[PDB]
């Protein structure tokens, strides 16, 4: 779909058989989602934002869905302030940046 | 122009009557510069990111170039890691994201 910027790009996302609500980040290099549980081992990452770095727990090779589409990549899990898909996953599914 | 996401999305703007780097982020809702000097009134303003909340000036009405697209808006100026260009402006370009 092509998708305009009026208002928060936020789409829906299937993950670990739940569906939440995910902004479609273009200026985010990583995928974070607020807490949650995932399966298997999980390693350790620092991301950098606006106020600051914070620590998330990574995990790699997760299935997710964005608005239909499939991927299966890296989503860290963290005291993110909102869902955020990063570029990792927005280019599985194909996503740019038109004008 | 299409732009891919393989790598962060940066483009030239102009601003000030100076030429510098931006991230094109549709995760965010202003457009934020590093410390510059920007004519006119300013007014407090407290913006959050992962990490945080950090305190930048707000200027309205100011006009920009972003990849030879003029537009007009609110830019905020403060500590911020990179020159980040929010939606407040990209959609005065015309910008979309497609998949
Ligand atoms: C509305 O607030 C905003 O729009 N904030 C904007 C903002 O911070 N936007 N977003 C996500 C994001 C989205 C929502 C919230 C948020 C906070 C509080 C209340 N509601 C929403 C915070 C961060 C994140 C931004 O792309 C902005 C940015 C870009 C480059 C360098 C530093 C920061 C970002 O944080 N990118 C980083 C990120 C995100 C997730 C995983 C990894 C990484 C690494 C970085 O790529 C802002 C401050 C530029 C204008």
């Amino acid at each position: 779909p092509q998708i305009t910027l009026w208002q928060r790009p936020l789409v829906t996302i299937k993950i670990g058989g739940q569906l939440k609500e995910a902004l479609l980040d273009t200026g985010a290099d990583d995928t974070v989602l607020e807490e949650m549980s995932l399966p298997g081992r999980w390693k350790p990452k620092m991301i950098g934002g606006i106020g600051g770095f914070i620590k998330v727990r990574q995990y790699d090779q997760i299935l997710i869905e964005i608005c239909g589409h499939k991927a299966i990549g890296t989503v860290l899990v963290g005291p993110t302030p909102v869902n955020i898909i990063g570029r990792n996953l927005l280019t599985q599914i194909g996503c740019t940046l038109n004008f």
